[PDB]
């Protein structure tokens, strides 16, 4: 369990910020709304790894939602081709993502899914797939991202440098794009060391979340309500 941990009680993360007034206050408040947490390795891939695991976990045993998700995943090679990715270069990553979706369907256990996400090779193939899909989705909708995010940004250069490469960290744009690309509704909780309210953002704005993540000291950890 070196990439995604076993489930722990929410208050177990007090030991990560010992004798810290503001972190202690915010973690106590968080414990009033959430029961449990999984920690992820801080290797620069933890947003993609956390969202991929938490969303597939939320599908286990749900036969309609699995069918619909599989239907969407089968179309994603068209998104990649439209953005100029070549099939022989994305094949290995697509195949690994499709395989873990079939595992959710066929096997249906938390244990089996957690083993795939802690297998360095399978887990990193999954993350690289999610990164290419994020890049395709932004590139195919460049005017949308320029209109609503930043009219001055260079979309192609941003995708080449800050989305595609392993270990590149995320901002709002990558989170919005991957949420939209896979139709995942997610809520991010923010815990920083400023004397401010514990607060959250939902992607997209009006939705009921499938997935809750905690963003703290640059990691995304997985929360359970
Ligand atoms: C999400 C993720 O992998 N974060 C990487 C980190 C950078 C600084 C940290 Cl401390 S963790």
């Amino acid at each position: 369990f070196n990439l995604i941990s076993e489930k722990c009680d929410i208050l177990s993360i007090l030991r990560d910020h010992p004798e810290n007034r503001i972190y202690r206050r915010k973690i106590e408040e968080l414990s009033k709304r959430f029961t449990a947490i999984r920690k992820t390795k801080g290797d620069r891939n933890c947003f993609y790894r956390a969202l991929g695991y938490s969303y597939l976990e939320s599908l286990l045993g749900k036969s309609r939602e699995i069918f619909k998700f599989k239907e969407r995943v089968l179309q994603t090679p068209n998104d990649l081709l439209a953005a100029g990715f070549e099939e022989h270069k994305f094949r290995n990553f697509f195949n690994a993502f499709y395989s873990v979706v079939e595992l959710v369907e066929k096997d249906g256990s938390v244990s089996s899914l957690l083993k795939v996400f802690n297998d360095q090779s399978a887990s990193d193939h999954i993350v690289q797939f999610l990164r290419l899909l994020t890049s395709a989705f932004i590139r195919n909708r460049a005017d949308f991202f320029r209109h609503f995010i930043d009219e001055e940004m260079d979309i192609k250069d941003f995708c080449t440098h800050e989305v595609e490469p392993m270990a590149t960290e995320c901002d709002h744009i990558q989170i919005t794009a991957l949420s939209q690309a896979l139709s995942i509704a997610l809520q991010v909780e923010y815990v920083d060391e400023m004397d401010t309210a514990l607060n959250h953002h939902v992607f997209p704005e009006a939705a009921t979340p499938s997935v809750y993540l905690l963003y703290k000291t640059s990691h995304y950890n997985i929360l359970y309500a």
